[PDB]
DNA sequence: GTCGG
DNA sequence: GCTGATGCGC
DNA sequence: CCGACGGCGCATCAGC
């Protein structure tokens, strides 16, 4: 039904191989960036020279591309599929913490399966041990009807707290998506500006009195990263990530922006942004200097302002997802 | 791996 | 302590 | 060994 998605998830696989077992993160975005101009192209590939005039398929992936056309495979994946380790290297990156290398570490030790996993609990540190535990229910994506149930709970219990606080449902749910992997809370309060709590810590504990927090990765002063579940209604939901980040309430316009994604969408404007002269991050847009320090922050009255700066037409976030075209 | 310089 | 990498995450 | 590639929080380490 994808057009071109025998092309799409080729590159899909190979991009997490060089993620994963190769540790090379930049072609990783190489991969993931050709599958991604390919994924919106609107016609179907013809052929690796058709496929090249888009900006991020190159000489090799065009022969990828005329290979796999020619014969529905491409043999450099039929070989990395035969490879045990680079399969189990795969898996034990879809464990929340476990990256590239700790992979590697814990299938050259011989752990290779998830019962393997398991059984070697104390290896992990405790956000690697959490991925575990609820592995199977971070595989799962969040309805978008539950995912109003869990920011009713989450905006009145932040209410609770303060009523000063604001707090946004950005990520997928704020592009529009009908399902979502996790919940991306961005919250703010007059009190933490870019220039001036326990802030974020008050929210959290409140979240966790009320059991909806159920368990912890990493926290900071600004940014929360856990476990969520909404309250059973006979006798039970799956336990779901939820991502909480304080943000200055002076630079709410390029916070929701970033906290809004996709990822891609990020990247490709954080890259658009460095060719026009500009660098943007989660806090602001600055002219790059003609040293080599970014100058002072542009003033930002709302999303469509940083657009604005770099040149590109305003997006709304439900046009900020990746998307695909289809054949009848 | 692709691209720009 | 601070800075700057390394790993891994949004 | 062309060098850049988006950018930063949290956890941790190496060097000072
Ligand atoms: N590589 C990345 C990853 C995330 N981001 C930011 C962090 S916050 C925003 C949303 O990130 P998420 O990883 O939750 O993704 P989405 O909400 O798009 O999808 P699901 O959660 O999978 O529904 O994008 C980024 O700028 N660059
Ligand atoms: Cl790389
Ligand atoms: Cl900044
Ligand atoms: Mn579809
Ligand atoms: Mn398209
Ligand atoms: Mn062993
Ligand atoms: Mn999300
Ligand atoms: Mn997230
Ligand atoms: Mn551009
Ligand atoms: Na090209
Ligand atoms: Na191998
Ligand atoms: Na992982
Ligand atoms: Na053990
Ligand atoms: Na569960």
């Amino acid at each position: 039904e994808t057009l071109n998605g025998g092309i799409t998830d080729m590159l899909t696989e190979l991009a997490n191989f060089e993620k994963n077992v190769s540790q090379a993160i930049h072609k990783y975005n190489a991969y993931r960036k050709a599958a991604s101009v390919i994924a919106k192209y609107p016609h179907k590939i013809k052929s690796g020279a058709e496929a090249k005039k888009l900006p991020g398929v190159g000489t090799k992936i065009a022969e990828k591309i005329d290979e796999f056309l020619a014969t529905g495979k491409l043999r450099k994946l039929e070989k990395i599929r035969q490879d045990d380790t680079s399969s189990s290297i795969n898996f034990l990156t879809r464990v929340s913490g476990i990256g590239p290398s700790a992979a590697r570490k814990f299938v050259d030790e011989g752990i290779k399966t998830l019962e393997d996993l398991r059984k070697n609990e104390d290896k992990l540190n405790h956000h690697q041990r959490i991925g575990l535990k609820y592995f199977g229910d971070f595989e799962k994506r969040i309805p978008r009807e539950e995912m109003l149930q869990m920011q009713d709970i989450v905006l009145n219990e932040v209410k609770k707290v303060d009523s000063e606080y604001i707090a946004t449902v950005c990520g997928s749910f704020r592009r529009g998506a009908e399902s979502s992997g996790d919940m991306d809370v961005l919250l703010t309060h007059p009190s933490f500006t870019s220039e001036s709590p326990k802030l974020l810590h008050q929210v959290v504990e409140q979240l966790q009195k009320v059991h909806f927090i159920t368990d912890t990765l990493s926290k900071g002063e600004t940014k929360f990263m856990g476990v969520c579940q909404l309250p059973s209604k006979n006798d039970e939901y799956p336990h779901r990530r939820i991502d909480i980040r304080l943000i200055p309430k002076d630079q709410y316009y390029c916070g929701v922006l970033y906290f809004t994604g996709s990822d891609i969408f990020n990247k490709n404007m954080r890259a658009h942004a460095l060719e026009k002269g500009f660098t943007i991050n989660e806090y602001t847009i600055r002219p790059l200097g003609v040293t080599g320090v970014a100058g002072e922050p542009l003033p930002v009255d709302s999303e469509k302002d940083i657009f604005d700066y770099i040149q590109w037409k305003y997006r709304e976030p439900k046009d900020r997802s990746e998307h695909h075209h289809h054949h009848h």
